[PDB]
């Protein structure tokens, strides 16, 4: 996974006849933090939570969100950190990378227990941390209501409100509009502009979407909206399938909390089906590598883009390459995020705030122009959309760490 | 008197639907700083002033004037402070309600002893203010000189420019412009906008300003000015009455004068369909429920008057970004901010089937509530 | 000298009517720091380079440019950091003027030298400098490299970035668009505005650049691409003229007395010192007379354009666009967002027009000329916010 | 391996008594910071360094060295902060363990080389560490210059001298005298004190110094000059005996060399009535059973080898009162706490009937502990 | 004038065995600050101040006096700044050579207009200056009172208390016990620390105290009660003499040639500069000179008592007691606690006798006269400290 993102990494640098060194610079975080949190649970005992917060490059304030997840790991942090440095330099913010995780389930926490984590994560890591210096975000089961936790505290160490320090947060707080559903409206342009290149019509267009999280369910809501057939849905669990396109409305209705619908059926089907399902554009919104060496064949989509951080590996990629698949990075599809909080973050500097409309403009501007630049540049090299996407996103960093003198 | 303030956010409070534990924490300040500043007289002697800072609640800067007033009261303060935050909530402003007071008569004071007075205030109260903290600004008998006096103190303290510390600046200072009309114009979008509401064209639409002294000629000159027949004004003295509509150089009433005009005694005769207030409270309770009744539209002087502060806010924000807007920007601003104001309030009070005074308070005190609450303080 | 800058500014506080004080408060800057700097040579050796960092006056951030020059001064860098008030006045910048300088020669050092002395420079000098305090900028023998040296050096004092503390950075590092053809656009704003106080259409304004070099080659395009009759350029070895209009499209892609006193609408002085004197004044057939360079008309020149009605536009307010465009740098750094080259152009455009109306009026209301008008809109500002915070 | 560590601190809890709770929170660095260090390399190349910096416990300021070794691991970073909590519990100081690390080879690098990574090093974790904060050292093959630029470094980022930044310092940067002899007097102060308990006189004392090297020969003159008949010492080729004593120009055991010494193979033939470790693990755990059911006193050699801590913990205390001890002040300081600190722990042990291993280990974490309980950590 | 002070500079580290480059460094302050300070006048006219601050060398916190006086320059202060940290070096303090100088003329202003002046030199400097930067003092025509409102200036600055920003504090502010006698007491500790070191029992020590001034008068006292035989006084009207000693209690209570020529063991000049000179300096019947004022001796003078034995105390060390206590004052504003006047005195002689030995000892060492070897300890621990910390 970060062994995968190093190799298009180098391959890009070198591409762009870099030094080695920039390489051995970029390939991994210039600071990672990990702490141990103690926090008071319900049932009066304590548990030590472990915590990572990376910053893959400063040439830039760094920038990326926080995930609760059991399965988080260092490894995984720096490899996130990394896609965030890239995902700003394809969208060509002020950014540097960055990304957070904390090792437990909220699904198995209280809402007290899951304060005390938020508040307690930037105590252990508010020196590093800040407006000014690194800006986190949701993630994987976190949500605005954990930002504002994290927010307040991170305010009343610094004494004074400080909204920049953390994106992704209630309007009342300085949010910002459009922030919410950023990542998915990222991913529908993002499709939207795949869609129009390869002569799709979204129309009537079948879109299978795997995974049910945030990225996932406002993504086929606005595909649905959008007037296409969402066909193929899931969560961890399994899938739901209907050639004529599921009632979106309604699944997102027996929506829980963290994404889950699919146990309310029983005539399931697996994810790796899901994966199969006969259709236009497939939109892998859930975990890592579900595309691989053995399904990549077997992928019916002409169109597949990435909502969710490399849901595709390597073979997986040059495979979806050689049978004329095109293929939108998550480096490029997911950075609506980014994008938004981004917005949230100058409207924080500036203390002015935005519409939706203002939003939505300034987002689908900046995604567009970014779909071109790539979707162009791995035309004009002869190479897919990762290393085209890989080149645009680490210009700026490896342009700055030089003029700073680091490299 | 204090506990008028808290009424109101009691009763808001209470419409919203929130728990009385939300009251018992936007009923006072979370935080109150009270100074004592010694002040070298020109008669050599040496006074004690007695200052007032006020952070009502922290769900954002705070942000409110000082006054120099011999009657000036901590309690006045306190109420005072919870006000900014009403119209702070009114307006969407990123602030939280703040206020400042000093006990004084700038009457009887010389130039040098309000400056050192001023300087002395900031460096009594510096620590627990600034641009990110709480931003103060001009009050009853406080000016810009006195702001930046207080600019300058605060400004030495952090050793370097701070102008985001305090607003109603001299423009060279980083003030902003459209302070002057700030108050005025506010109302002008506020009678504009309940025009829209009741189908009322400006074109024709027959306009009474009450109080022909400095903000009621103002508005007369904008409504005779947007094509209104401004069909009748006054001062002191009485009124000039003229339905062909008088060339100040009916649809609309704006009482623009004093308090307890439109009470339980003439309210009925109001003959009016929108009354747009200009002035603190002309409409007693009375009046505000009869009208009410009737279909008359009564927009509150709290959201009508919030153009002061709101460009007091643009100045904050200009002073966050080193750039300054041009007259007309501030203008467009505004505009944008007062008009997404009235509408809400309208929709709220339309929705809930009550009048503007009251839905304005309530969405004056539901952003802290919301923001309070999501922060975890209750 | 530094009196000569010292007499600009007492002539202008003077008929602004301040006494004498605000002249002795605004004389020197209210703060200098010299500084000596150890730098490890690439020859194994230690020099010591001095350094001079100036603020003229604090009513707002300072801001300046720092050049690296073997006959650097402190006295220039002072005189320099008052120059830089009265532009920051006469844009109406929320800046103070300051100034850097390092005597050094950075011709005979190499890469790695300059980076080391730049560090140290920043290091030198961190206390009084920042985003808020002091923002410096490029100048005679420094560039974006440099900047960006000095930019990371502040950052890692602070402990975090800090673009906003030197503008004319790359722009991976927060620099901002338009800088190239920042001072230019200035001028030709000046040139188009001054038009219309004459009356004078663009669209077929005779229109005459002296130096056909760097600033007057673009000028000559951008008359010639607004229609203007571009009727004359001159480089260092004569001029062409031409009623019909050159069309300086043709000599991109390839005397002096005469080239001046040609029949003409709009004349740009965009070469050396000294080419409206005296001895020509009255020659000269042009209505305007915007200088694109540094004193091209004497002292009585002037008067005598004064005295006939020609505008002439003074290049203290004709080349602020270099300024202007560090300042949208600085706001964007505040910000912590990026203008669009668009953007830049017209807040450009916006604050050019703006400054040379304010000194157009003012000149054409105290029936003086604009030279004298611009130095007391420059110098005005911070007479009056230094007397708003108590200072005199 | 770091599990060798942990299994040391949870037995040592253990026994003090404390819940699972506790261990889980002190069982690894409550904080860790890994960053990536570009250093230009003479060759005119780039090479990036790896860097750790690991705070064990907060419970006052982190303390410890930093090596430059191309075997160093963040594993071991943190393993070596937990040890230096335990030094730092014993000896009483009002730290908390810190430890850092390089992955670099010095040999293999020139002076200026080594200086930019020093530089580099700071650069990247100056955000955790200070004289408040987090407080370094010289170790495995970093020295008084690595300190010195390290310290100049931090300077140059807080604008002002930071000496308490880092210890180890040359004198002139506000380094501390008697650093040189800090360890070896530190064991010397647990000789005597061991001595006065088992009712021995130093004055006759036959006392026994295996490693004539460096720590060895050093202890040898201490007890020779003490009047202790040092009738034994040894380097690697065999040992010198001589009842009447060995003119360094038994009662007491000194083993200052390597580890495993004193096994289980041969801890009934020792004769000696104490043992004092002047280096690591010269005693398995068996032979330090064996010397417990004997009535063979073993001081462990975490206690006895805390001189060079306990004197750079005197270097930041003059540091934080820019004031510096005279070589005799600094040696009377380190005996006082070494003494304490010998008294607390030997009584521990006699009160508990455990070895002074196990009760240096108890001691060296329960001060973390009471402190985290304290403040609410646990 | 500056270049006596490089002189002297240069020669020590000459004799130390340093490269060109470290005097270099050490030749001028490696920061320097003048600027103007706006005061209010009673009159209610505005006058602007000059001032100046120098931070010599920074391998510690920078510490010196602020002489408010008409004829103190850049140049002095610049020179002062220097000898500070020969003196720091010589007392082996954690700190820096500093010096502050304002142009005025404190005798011609009133006690308010003092008052803005201060608080505006500390407005002017605090960025540079502070507890843990640099560290003021009185000097010349400023005292404890123009210290105590620079303390609360800088202290509202920085939002708390700030003692140790500034020394010669009033004892309420946190000032320290043993000023007024630290000069003298320093000098008396010299005195019979070099007894010890020609074998002279202090008990019947014949000693000559010139100038029965203030410091002279001091220093009799304490010889006369450590039962030396001051043998001799002198104020500016000739001298004293009797061979049994004289009462100075009584004298204490109520020519110069000779006074000097005098047959005795312990010299001690207290009075005016060139009393030993070539002219006289073979003379001098003392076993031991120790200066108590400025230059009481040429340089010949110097090289004489030096041929012969005769043992010369260097006014450079032997007034180090000033000094010395600031740095004591400011230690304990560091602890927050305050030293018993015995404490005081006692760090003080230890500091004394340490810093006495370590230079006689490297005068016996290096076979050279004791104001060289002084020079040497003055200059050498910033010298190590700024190679130590990379910058030569």
């Amino acid at each position: 996974v970060l062994k995968s993102t190093q190799t298009v990494i180098h391959k890009a640098l070198e591409k762009l006849g870099y030094p080695e060194e920039v390489y051995e610079l970029l390939k991994e975080p210039m600071r990672l933090l990990t702490v141990k949190i103690p926090v008071r649970m319900d049932d009066g005992s304590v548990k030590i939570f472990t915590g990572y917060r990376a910053h893959n490059d400063s040439v830039g304030p760094t920038k990326g969100g926080i995930r609760f997840h059991p399965n988080v790991t260092e490894k995984e942090v720096k490899a996130l950190s990394i896609w965030m440095s890239l995902k700003c330099g394809i969208i060509d913010l002020p950014y540097g990378g960055g990304k957070g995780g904390i090792v437990c389930d909220p699904r198995d926490m209280s809402f007290r227990e899951l304060e005390r984590l938020s508040r307690g994560y930037v105590r252990a890591i508010s020196q590093i941390v800040g407006p000014t210096k690194d800006v986190p975000a949701p993630d994987v089961f976190t949500n605005s209501q954990i930002m504002a936790w994290m927010m307040d505290e991170y305010s009343r160490i610094d004494e004074f409100n400080s909204p920049g320090f953390i994106t992704g947060k209630p309007l009342v707080l300085g949010g910002s509009h459009g922030r919410e559903s950023a990542t998915a409206k990222g991913v529908t342009i993002c499709i939207k502009e795949a869609a129009k290149k390869r002569g799709i019509d979204i129309k009537g267009a079948r879109v299978v979407v795997q995974g049910f999280g945030n990225a996932g369910s406002y993504l086929a809501k606005f595909m649905h909206d959008a007037g296409a057939k969402v066909v193929g849905i899931s969560d961890a669990y399994g899938g739901l399938y209907d050639p004529e396109g599921l009632d979106i409305d309604y699944l997102l209705d027996r929506r829980d909390s963290f994404g889950t619908v699919t146990k309310l059926f029983n005539d399931t089907i697996t994810n790796q089906e899901l994966l199969e399902l006969d259709c236009d554009i497939l939109v892998p919104a859930a975990i890592e590598n579900q595309i691989t060496e053995e399904n990549a064949h077997n992928i019916r989509a002409k169109i597949v883009v990435e909502a969710a951080n490399g849901p595709t590996t390597l073979e997986g990629t040059k495979i979806l390459s050689d049978r004329d698949i095109l293929l939108v990075p998550d480096v490029l599809a997911s950075a609506g995020g980014v994008t938004v909080s981004y917005f949230e973050w100058v409207q924080n500097n500036q203390g002015f705030y935005w519409s939706e409309e203002e939003v939505e403009e300034k987002l689908e501007k900046m995604m567009v122009k970014s779909f071109n630049n790539i979707y162009e540049m791995a035309n004009n090299r002869r190479i897919d959309m990762r290393l085209a996407a890989y080149m645009v996103g680490v210009r700026k960093m490896a342009e700055a760490s030089r003029f700073r003198g680091w490299i």
